């Protein structure tokens, strides 16, 4: 378990009943990596954030936030007003702190608000990276088969009729990471699975548009599974040519990790060296990638 | 107008495999701390005073702040028991682990309904020394907290948590002020001041008092505030202090009025930042002087 880590803490205002707070780590560099997670996911959600941050020391600062949403009497806030606040935070980066990039680093159902800012945000030119991970499970598990998807969508609409939309219990057989009916009602993409695996598996080309289509920059995804679920190298082959011949860069990096999960797709131990030698590494490749000039 | 970003070390504690729960520590050179819980939409650094208080205070307590595992999503969701015994573990890791040698605890809003509880049943009752507990009053004939409103309310919820709608909010919006889930009110205790202090003092319900300010058997500082629309009489404010002297289970309690600006919801838009941290300052101040005789 790490020690506890310095940095700096402060807040900004969402509403005037709402502030966010935001850890900065090492902004002695001239750039950050952002990390914003699950709803259910807390500042340092992942204990080899420590090591990470630490090894970043000296090239890349390390930001986090807890998503608003994840928050009792947010709203209850959608997708698209949680990617306008973690904006208007990228904006509050560049300006007051001295960061002259960002790389967005996107866990769980953070990776819904990423997609939604990459189309949408202020700040593109500056957004320079993008680092996604997901849990990914068998498109023809009933939560993800055409019926699973439409189940979900009336029962969402049901639940935002009923002014249940913070409700995340009345979600849990519609769906397996924790999550609030209005975060689903927004529409975008809530992870991976149906950013990703779902779309490159069943060839949904215009689906793939919308989600990494959107990326117009270098981009890291990183996919783990529960044990149970094995997919074919066919299937692994399929997702790494539906992402780079449909993600608005060419430069895509596709790697799996061993990380244990449970069988609702949350992370439970993530494999800690390789989360930070996959993340090190795709930033110093870019690096150079770039200065090839 | 508003404060820079203020350095401390961050860390987590395990609820359980799922949640964890963020403490942000400021000037742990001290060899005690504050420790503030608030309300369950209230945040780290939830009043921009936070950091001229943990200034203030340092060299001499530290500034310790978590933030209540029931604040957010997924959490069970959790009654204020057991809200209260996660903080309890915390308060334990703080004495063992970072040569905390006491702790005086710190409740804002809501968080005040865990300080009750953790007072009657804590671990570490010597080393918890002074209690500081803030909360915005209203009349108490308020449709909300006479006797009807609370049995309406308590209906309400019994309704939700047999829906399993322990974690809905909004759910709760006509029958309470301020922001909470169904499943926080469903445990009992008291939720803040109101039921704790101003409604069982000003209507001389003096057994109530015995579970609420009762518990308390160290220094109590209460930091009440309220919308200027409401006007409490001297005698009002006589029979509070009164109520308060005669039932707290410690001689030693402070009663202080902010010029806090609320709304009609009793929630803070803004705290008498001045005087919250000069009474703060003194009353622990004062305390250990007391202490010292002899």
């Amino acid at each position: 378990r790490p020690e506890p880590v310095q940095g700096h803490l402060f807040t900004y205002y969402k509403d005037p009943y709402c502030k966010i707070p935001v850890f900065m780590m090492n902004m002695d560099a001239r750039r950050c990596v952002l990390w914003v997670g699950g709803q259910t996911e807390s500042l340092l959600s992942f204990d080899y954030f420590t090591n990470l941050a630490e090894e970043l020391q000296g090239d890349w600062a390390f930001v986090q936030v807890e998503v608003p949403s994840g928050k009792i009497g947010s709203g209850p806030q959608d997708h698209a007003h949680d990617a306008e606040d973690v904006d208007d935070l990228i904006g509050i980066l560049l300006r007051d702190h001295c960061m002259n990039e960002v790389a967005l680093f996107a866990t769980s159902t953070g990776t819904q608000l990423v997609f939604e800012l990459l189309e949408n945000s202020a700040h593109k030119s500056s957004i320079t990276r993008v680092i996604l991970h997901g849990v990914v499970c068998d498109p023809e598990n009933p939560l993800f088969t055409p019926e699973g998807c439409a189940a979900r969508k009336e029962h969402v609409e049901k639940l935002m009729a009923e002014g249940r939309g913070e409700d995340s219990l009345a979600m849990l057989k519609h769906y397996d990471i924790p999550i609030t009916p209005a975060r689903l009602a927004g529409g975008g993409f809530p992870t991976l699975q149906e950013a990703v695996w779902n779309p490159c598996i069943r060839k949904e080309f215009d689906v793939l548009r919308r989600s990494v289509g959107v990326i117009k920059v270098p981009l890291l995804l990183m996919l783990a599974h529960n044990v149970q679920y094995k997919p074919s190298d066919e299937e692994v082959g399929t997702v790494l040519e539906g992402v780079r011949d449909h993600t608005g860069c060419n430069r895509v990096t596709v790697s799996y990790f061993n990380d244990t999960c449970d069988e609702l797709r949350r992370v439970l131990k993530a494999a800690e060296s390789e989360h930070v030698a996959a993340i090190l590494q795709f930033l110093a490749d870019e690096d150079e990638f770039r200065t090839e000039t």
